[PDB]
């Protein structure tokens, strides 16, 4: 009944398949999954071992003090997720050598019906299976952590927030400051022109102040924009009582 | 028994404490957390209220489509949290407006015995909560997300690996590729070096392919570097054979 249509699946390749509970039992991405606007579908590699043990970390060649993905059990579990995805699923893989996530990324991987997320563990898997199986290799940040899952986890939620029914940053900018209840907190005041009802002055109050704090915390976010006339006007206020 | 010392402990303020699960239970922060390494504690604002449904957001002053968090159950929250760290505990907001993540900044992080994790969800807190609670704000990447919850676990994660007995991006450039069996794989074999045994000529070969590696994918990083004479020497003979 909830209409869906863009609807996305993932597949999700990851030996703690449970971890993904975190994203599909709650919130606004529990909410996506429970009204199919969000399919995610785990393969855990451990599955598809042979060895009494479930084998699925393996040395390096050359050596060294970490372990790889086993090749086969994971290229079993890959090939599977190709399977039950069909004609048309990019396969993604997270690392820290990948292409920098940013919201202009999660747009475009928003594009896709279909994804298969790979996460790797240990010192990640082999260069042949980023070959032959790994059409983009992503990264959400220059930061290395113990597995993919997070940030697998962390791009779906991205890329979730862009089907459509599951739910300034849109026009490049950093976000205006907020206020709710109490209308003084700890002796300071919520700005008079919020609660002016004056829609029109809130409006270019809340677009000054997001110039304001782009302009103080990332100028560099600026240099990739060109700014309308009006947010011209508003910047050029807002750093003239900055020096004022 | 296991040897902690440098154990860090972690609060955590969220309206969806079981997502934290995900890092508390498996791999590796599962184990530190089991082993006393790691200490994650978890408070819910809407433990905090006091109506009967629990409100936990709140209208914004000057209107618009979104909610915040709602304030005195927030700030009772974290009041608790602080009470519970006592003395030298920072206070960390996760938001899209923040500090950028890289690992510099989680090496830096990861110098406190004591954080306190505030996670927003709806369009985030009251902005005097910032200015009154908030120690640091931070960010995991450029991109909106439906919560501070994975940013938070992200960060926890990235942290978590540099606490003692926990456990080529150290040297500030990407990691080489790694191969492990078999030794072909889709007709892609492994280097001849990495299967020679001559310890030296591994270890130039792998820093010659992460000084590529970075060249070719993020150049920008190597801008960042004051490269030792090998890592000069290598670099070039690296460009000399992609030119070739
Ligand atoms: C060489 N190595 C340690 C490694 C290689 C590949 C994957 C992994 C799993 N860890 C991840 C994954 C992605 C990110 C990210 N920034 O997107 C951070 N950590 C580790
Ligand atoms: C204004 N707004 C929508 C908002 C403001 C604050 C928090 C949140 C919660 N979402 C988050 C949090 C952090 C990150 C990050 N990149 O670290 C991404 N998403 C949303």
């Amino acid at each position: 009944l909830v209409p869906r249509g863009s609807h996305m699946w993932i597949g999700v390749i990851s030996l703690f398949p449970e971890m993904f509970k975190a994203i599909t039992e709650f919130g606004v991405t529990g909410r996506a999954v429970k009204h199919n606007l969000l399919k995610v579908e785990c393969w855990n590699p451990r599955d598809f071992t042979f060895d009494k043990h479930k084998t699925v970390d393996d040395r390096p060649y050359g050596g060294g003090p970490g372990m790889l993905m086993m090749v086969q059990p994971l290229r079993d579990a890959i090939h599977t997720a190709k399977a039950a995805a069909g004609e048309g699923a990019k396969v993604i893989y997270l690392s820290p050598q990948g292409r920098k996530l940013d919201q202009g990324g999660v747009t475009e991987l928003a594009q896709n019906q279909k994804l298969i997320l790979v996460c790797g563990r240990y010192e990640g898997i082999d260069e042949r299976l980023i070959q032959t199986e790994i059409d983009e290799e992503w990264s959400i940040g220059d930061y290395v952590l113990t597995g993919g899952e997070l940030p697998a986890m962390t791009l779906i939620d991205a890329v979730a927030r862009f089907i459509p029914g599951v739910l300034s940053f849109a026009d490049g900018l950093l976000d205006c400051p907020h206020y709710t209840r109490p209308e003084v907190l700890e002796g300071l005041t919520v700005p008079p022109v919020l609660m002016s009802g004056h829609h029109e002055e809130i409006r270019k109050w809340r677009l000054k102040q997001s110039l304001q704090r782009t302009w103080l915390r990332r100028p560099e976010l600026l240099e990739g924009l060109a700014l309308t006339d009006e947010q011209r006007k508003l910047l050029k206020e807002a750093q003239a009582e900055h020096n004022s």
